[PDB]
């Protein structure tokens, strides 16, 4: 014992246990599909019928960025797209909404260059974790086209 590894399924089961999400029985019926395919085991659960949002509300906390309900309820700002074009925002799937606390508000629904990006950045920037689906919307209204 104490010889243990945990791929990223661990990483996702250990989080939704954590607070009781999902169930074992749920867990093995993706497991299995994860054994013949490798993929991510987190698109395997919302594929059985689970929600997509609670995949994202996971990394959210396994990497330590907050998670972002929805986007419609969003003002982004002219200032925070300054910092943000939006060609590197397609480039690192990051969007600015506006400064707050003395850093800029980021929202990226693929945080898995969060770091990277916090390096090119080199200025303060905070960063937040939301849905491709809420993402795409909020593209287009920091970035918008007359």
């Amino acid at each position: 014992g104490s010889s243990g590894e945990g791929q990223k399924d661990l990483k996702l089961g250990e989080l939704l246990l954590q607070k009781g999400w999902i169930s074992r029985e749920a867990l093995e019926e993706a497991l299995v599909e994860q054994e013949k395919t490798g993929d991510l085991l987190g698109r395997i659960l919302v594929r059985k019928g689970l929600p997509e949002e609670a995949l994202y509300r996971a990394l959210a906390e396994q990497k330590g960025l907050e998670f972002l309900e929805s986007t419609e309820g969003i003002v982004p700002d002219p200032s925070a797209a300054l910092l943000l074009l939006r060609s590197d925002a397609l480039r690192y799937g990051a969007v600015p909404i506006g400064f707050q606390n003395g850093e800029v508000e980021v929202v990226l629904s693929d945080p898995r260059h969060k770091e990277a990006v916090a390096q090119l950045l080199n200025r303060p920037a905070r960063f937040y974790l939301a849905l491709p689906q809420a993402w795409e919307e909020l593209f287009r209204r920091a970035y918008p086209q007359k």
